[PDB]
Order: structure tokens, then C-alpha cells, then sequence
């Protein structure tokens, strides 16, 4: 434990999944194939993707004690996840979702349950121990918070070996303009096609173009495409590309997104060039989008 | 483990579904491959035994139930909230395949539409070895849920067995529903003491009234039999031996809250009030208001 340890920090949710055949008609009634519950939540689905492959890491998150907050932890403690940075409340309930994933193309329908749980807070993450950690990544949510967290990151690196910085990615997934703002810190900033779209923009070129203007100097701007691949943008001004990686069959994308960001992360942490950190990504993502869940995904 | 000294003949037991439900309360039906803010979540014990299991509670009478259930977190939640109702689950059928049924509900909250997503089919229902093994002794009635027909009709005869050596003072009364318009379950009328059959099963079978289906189905009962039908706000009717169409008329609440559950709700109070003794007419009636009451509650709280 000494800079060797990948830290996530955001959401982590009971996903209660039902596959079904065809999407449900409104007003309809249909019978689902199998039913199953999974550790969700984007943080937490990273840090499900960087344990399988075999990066140490570590999850930091809300979470309210309970029964559902039990299953979660044993669900991490199985994946060799560390919980200890875990922030506890005492006021609210451990979010929960139901998410159909329809079986004959992947697509994933979330009916999100926001619970009070109130978010990972500055002070809270004042109390980390930045001296475990290589790479630090957060899921974009309650900005001014992390903005913080990131100034904090910031100062601990001014203060040590270029040998010794903790690199960092922010993701910017939601729409809503308060996240705007995280485009500034982070080594890796990953920019979902929702974010990208919603500003304006028809494919990841485009976007990362119209969007590189905003991030730090010397930063890389990430944007997956779903089954068009992903790219990416460097201070060399030269656009990457991967194609996707499809299945012969798509089953299941509920976490495709954070299988790409956490095998990205990975591979750059692993000292890979971008353009492999891109392909890495869309091949993990791939490979995950035809099996159920995330066993399996290598 | 354990369980305490059960006194016999003491027990009214429903066997059928035991489900989580996972309903959710949104602004507008949700775009495949989106992700969308419920108003409200809750989990809810639900299923047609499971529901009346929790209305004879309520209404003082020790009841059990018996259902299959998969170990896991899905039935945790189900054991603690049937134990928070007081339902004794002693006689609960644990099975090592599938898993415990749980659905999913969207109410949209524009205009009440329930879209559902159904719970799969994995777990194996209670079959009539798992029902030869229990001793029938602790139980005064037996309510069965038509669901694994040709099962249930061993369960039936297994007790119909029981019976024939028993004082009449220590025969055990037998109900059954017919709930769904499914033809494997039109068999399961030739056996019970009472059997209840739903408005949307008569409406299946082409009755368009309560007095239509019960002068319409009164010919597959077994001798002796009283053949139940509610249909919803228009109260419910009753055919017994004697070929008198008994009716009561619903006791609609103030204001309409919440109607699911509202049949099991009927069905646990009339097998309630027969097993205490009172008169069929006086049953249905005592169902019409038990009823109406809970449709005018959220859930089951408050429902006496
Ligand atoms: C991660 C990317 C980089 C290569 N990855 C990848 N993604 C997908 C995929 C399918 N659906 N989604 C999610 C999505 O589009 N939406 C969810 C949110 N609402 C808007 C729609 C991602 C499929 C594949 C594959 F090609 F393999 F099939 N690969
Ligand atoms: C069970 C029947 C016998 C009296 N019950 C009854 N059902 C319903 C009801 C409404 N929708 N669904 C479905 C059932 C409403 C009422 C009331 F009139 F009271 F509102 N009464």
C-alpha cells in the first residue's frame, strides 16, 4: 500500500435486474427470463471491472447501514475491493434502482430510486489517505464538493516527485451544466456521448473537438461512442480512435460505460499510450456487452 | 430453526405465491435504454396467499403460510416482512433451484397505468410430496390459491383423505381460489368447501355478472360446496347447495386510495368470518366491508 492502489469515487446502487425478451409495451404485462441483483452504481461498477483486472482498488461512496448496504459490502469484500474510505450516514437509504435489460439487444431501461443519501463531502475526503493511491478517479455529481477534492489532489501533487504524482480522471456523464466546470481538473477526462449530444454535438470527433478547449493543459479528453468505438484527444492536438468491439450477440450494456472508463484507466495506469488505452477500453466494454453482468469480461 | 407448540386445530394456512414487489411511482413511462427518477420506490410482500395471510392476521385469526421460497436476500426481506404481519412461515417449502419470485411494477403517475414485469418462472411450486410431509393436525382451514393444478388437486384429496377419519368437530374446512383464466385451473372447482372464483376469470369464461358466472359454474363444485364471486365495486355473490343467490353490495370508502389486494382482502375476511362460525350471507358481507375499508388505505394497515 504505497502509491499502488486505484481509488473510485461516486455512486454505488442495488441494481434489481430483471431480463426480459422484448421491452414491455406500456400498460402491458410481460413475463421476465431471470431476475438477479447486482452491485451497480458507475464508481462501483469500475471498481468491479478494475479487480477482475487484478488492479488493487478501492471504493469511495455513501451508503446507509442496512441490509442492502450488507450485500453490497459482502458483494465488494468478494471482489477484493476496499470499502474502508467508505463514507456512512446515519440520515437516508442506500439507493436502489430496477433496471430491465432486454435480452435480444442489451439495451438497459434504469427506474433509479434517489434516496436523501447526501454525497461524499470536501471534509470527508479531507480524512483520505491520498499516500495509498496511484490514481484517483471520480464520477462527476455534486461539483463544487469534488472541485474541492480535486484542489486537494492538486496541492498533495505540487508537493511531490514528478515520480510520485497521483494521476486523475473525472467523469462527466449526466447533462446538467453544474459538471461542467469538472472539464478542468483530472489528467483523463471521459465526456459521456449523452453529455456530448445534449451539448450539441453528432459523433465523439466533433465533440472532443468542441469540448477540448475546456480541460486542463497537458490533459487527455476521453469520449466513448457505444457501438462506434471511442476517441480521444491529447495535448498534441491529434484525434485517437478505436472501433468497438461488438459481440456477435448484445445482451447486456448496463455498466458498458464504466467497463470502458475503468479498463481505460487500467491500461494508462499500466503506462499503455492512449491509442491502446482506447482500444483496451472498447475491447473489455465489447467483450462485457455479451455476457450478463461482469464474470466472465476476461 | 425451531418453532413453538402450534395448538391443534388452531391455524387457517393459505398455500400460493409469495412475490417482491418492486413498485415504482414515475412522471411518465420510461424510453427504452433510458435512465429515469422515480417519484417513489417501495418494496412490498405481495402474492394472493401471502395477502391474505396478512388480512387474517390482521384480523386476529393465527394463520400460516405455505409457499416456496429460494434462500437469499429477496426472501429475507419476505420471512421479516411476513413475521413483522405475524405469519407463521414454519411450514415455508425452501427449494435449491430458481429464485424467489420478485416483480417489478411502474405506475405512471399521469394517468395510473400499471406496466409490470412479471417474475420468472425458476422456482418450483409447492408440490404434493412437499405436501404429504405435513401434519395437517394444527390447521382448522386450508386455503389454496389455484396456481400447479394438478399438484393441488393431491393437496385436496390428501386432506379430503385426513377428513374422512375425523370427528366433524376436527374436519378441516377447505377454500380455493381460481384466480387466473388459465384451463388448468377449471378442475381445481370440484374440490373445497368454499371456492372463490375471480370476476376476471368469469369474464374469461364469457359471464358478464356475478349472478351469470356463479348460476353458469355451480355445476362443477363438489356437493355441498358454496361458489364465491366479487366483482370489485359491484359487491360480491355467493351459491351455496340450497340454490340461493346470496349478494351483498360493496362498501365503497370515501375516497378510493389503493385496490390492490382489495380480492385478498375479500377472500381472508369471508374464510375468516365462515370460520368463525357465521352464516355465508353474513361472510360475504363482512368481506364486502373488509374490503371496501382497505380500499380506501394504503396497504393493509388500519383495514380493522
Ligand atoms: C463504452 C463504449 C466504447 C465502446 N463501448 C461500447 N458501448 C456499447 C453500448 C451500447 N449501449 N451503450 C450505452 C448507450 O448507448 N446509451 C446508454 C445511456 N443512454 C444513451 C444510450 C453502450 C456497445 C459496444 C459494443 F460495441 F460492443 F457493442 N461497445
Ligand atoms: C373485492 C370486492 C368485493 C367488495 N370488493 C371491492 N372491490 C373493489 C375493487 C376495485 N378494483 N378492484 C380490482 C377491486 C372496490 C370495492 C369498493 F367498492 F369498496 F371500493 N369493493
Amino acid at each position: 500500500p504505497r502509491g499502488s492502489q486505484i481509488l473510485c469515487v461516486g455512486l454505488v446502487v442495488l441494481d434489481v435486474i430483471s431480463l426480459v425478451d422484448k421491452y414491455p409495451k406500456e400498460d402491458s404485462e410481460i413475463r421476465c427470463l431471470s431476475q438477479r441483483w447486482q452491485r451497480g452504481g458507475n464508481a462501483s461498477n469500475s471498481c468491479t471491472v478494475l479487480s477482475l483486472l487484478g488492479a488493487p482498488c478501492a471504493f469511495m461512496g455513501s451508503m446507509a447501514p442496512g441490509h442492502v448496504a450488507d450485500f453490497l459490502v459482502a458483494d465488494f469484500r468478494r471482489r477484493g475491493v476496499d470499502v474502508s474510505q467508505v463514507a456512512w450516514q446515519s440520515k437516508g437509504d442506500t439507493p436502489s434502482s430496477c433496471c430491465i435489460i432486454n435480452n435480444s439487444n442489451g439495451n438497459r431501461t434504469i427506474v433509479l430510486h434517489d434516496t436523501s443519501l447526501p454525497d461524499v463531502s470536501a471534509t470527508d475526503f479531507e480524512k483520505v489517505d491520498l499516500t495509498q493511491f496511484k490514481w484517483i478517479h471520480i464520477e462527476g455529481r455534486n461539483a463544487s464538493e469534488q472541485v474541492k477534492m480535486l484542489q486537494r489532489i492538486d496541492a498533495h501533487n505540487t508537493r511531490q516527485p514528478p515520480e510520485q504524482k497521483i494521476r486523475v480522471s473525472v467523469e462527466v456523464e449526466k447533462p446538467r451544466e453544474e459538471l461542467f466546470q469538472l472539464f478542468g481538473y483530472g489528467d483523463v477526462v471521459f465526456v459521456s456521448k449523452d453529455v456530448a449530444k445534449h451539448l450539441g454535438f453528432q459523433s465523439a470527433e466533433e465533440a472532443l473537438r468542441g469540448l477540448y478547449g475546456r480541460v486542463r493543459k497537458g490533459a487527455v479528453l476521453v469520449c466513448a461512442w457505444a457501438e462506434e468505438g471511442a476517441d480521444a484527444l491529447g495535448p498534441d492536438g491529434k484525434l485517437l480512435h478505436s472501433d468497438a468491439f461488438p459481440p456477435p450477440r448484445v445482451v447486456d450494456t448496463l455498466g458498458a460505460g464504466d467497463t470502458f472508463n475503468a479498463s481505460v484507466i487500467f491500461s494508462l495506469s499500466q503506462g499503455r499510450s492512449v491509442q491502446e488505452a482506447l482500444r483496451f477500453g472498447c475491447q473489455v466494454a465489447g467483450k462485457k456487452c455479451g455476457l450478463q453482468g461482469f464474470d466472465g469480461i476476461v
